[PDB]
């Protein structure tokens, strides 16, 4: 009964030369660590060490010549990155962007190792820059390569190719990237919960709609749970873990389950609008680990209220260190239940469950 933890100081140098305050701000990851070590939860972790992912990795979801961009950024003067980073939609970039990339990846894919040789039953993964917003062929939204969607592949590349992976997106914000490199994927079960405002909030696209149900051989697994109409919370993301999010988790049978937990849906945070607790994400954590025998990968993503997501990410890693649930603090808006309704209608064919 080990949970991994793997956090590298190295992945802070990716900063913003011209915007210091902007919020993904490299103290994300370190106030996040440091909330671990003040409430004792380091000692009771099994530290995992980081390492730099190889190109030959990325290329399992990202093509070759984006990759060569983002490596060539790393030789770029500051007037050429600024040009450079402002031909992405959200993206700035440094001369360490790069690296913290490939150590962001890398120290996932050292946790899903662990993760799937038994060495650990859970791991987390505090990393940035973070990167289910990023394509295949682009980066968006702060992230540069798409660090869950290259675990799930490279999870199947030291089991098998068949290795059903579920990617469950709590962040605030659609992965966008993330259903597009899964899109026609089996294999790959995509459930994202997501602020949709009829396409109105970021990344502003229909894709994250709910009749988006994947195509070809993939139709089905791409779930995606959009809200509308006002500011959600615990009891919103309850009611579609248990409408939604278990059932059809639970009939795919995943034997891996990566959590992108972007921290931006939290109480407090400047970004999203919500108000979900600790307490709640660590109910969350909790109905998780009842799938894939508690293989469970927490990967954060996005999240930009330093202490709303050091204390939510510090709930989540004492859930899967086998701490009970904290208890939580209301009738689902109307607008939440017709989301929750028109999944269920999209999803129905396909999940016998629902
Ligand atoms: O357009 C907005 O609503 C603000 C920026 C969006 C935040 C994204 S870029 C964070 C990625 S997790
Ligand atoms: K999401
Ligand atoms: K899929
Ligand atoms: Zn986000």
């Amino acid at each position: 009964p080990i949970t991994g933890l793997v956090y590298d100081q190295r992945m802070m140098l990716h900063h913003n030369m011209w915007d210091s305050h902007h919020p993904e701000l490299p103290q994300r990851i370190s106030r996040i660590f440091s909330r671990h070590e003040e409430l004792r939860l380091l000692s009771r972790c099994h530290r995992i060490p980081a390492r730099l992912a190889t190109e030959e990795e990325l290329a399992l979801c990202h093509s070759s010549k984006h990759i060569s961009i983002i490596k060539s950024s790393e030789h770029m003067k500051p007037r050429d990155l600024n040009r450079l980073g402002d031909e992405y939609n959200s993206i700035f970039i440094s001369n360490e962007s790069y690296t913290c990339a490939l150590l962001a990846a890398g120290s996932c894919f050292n946790s899903a190792q662990a993760i799937l040789t038994g060495q650990v039953r859970n791991a987390v993964a505090i990393v940035r820059p973070p990167g289910h917003h990023a394509e295949k062929d682009t980066a968006c939204g702060f992230c540069f390569f798409n660090t869950a969607a290259l675990t799930a592949r490279y999870a199947q590349s030291i089991t098998r190719e068949s290795l059903r992976v579920l990617i469950v997106d709590w962040d605030v914000h659609h992965g966008n990237g993330t259903q597009h490199i899964f899109e026609e994927d089996d294999s790959v079960l995509y459930i994202s919960l997501h602020r949709y405002e009829d396409g109105a909030f970021f990344p502003n696209s229909e894709d994250a709609n709910y009749d988006k149900v994947g195509l070809g051989k993939g139709r089905g697994y791409n779930v995606n749970i959009p809200w509308n109409g006002g500011k959600m919370g615990d009891p919103e993301y309850m009611a579609a873990f248990h409408h939604l999010v278990m059932p059809i988790a639970r009939e795919f049978a995943p034997e891996l389950v990566l959590v992108s937990a972007g921290f931006d849906a939290a109480r407090g945070d400047p970004l999203g609008g919500f108000q979900v607790t600790p307490e709640g994400y660590a109910h969350l954590t909790h109905q998780l680990m009842s799938l894939a025998a508690g293989r469970v990968l927490i990967i954060l993503e996005g999240g930009y209220n330093l202490t709303s997501i050091s204390e939510s990410m510090s709930m989540c890693t004492s859930m899967l260190l086998g701490d009970s649930p904290p208890s939580l603090d209301t009738p689902l808006k109307t607008s939440a239940t017709v989301s929750i309704n028109n999944v269920l209608r999209a999803h129905a064919p396909f999940w016998s469950s629902l």
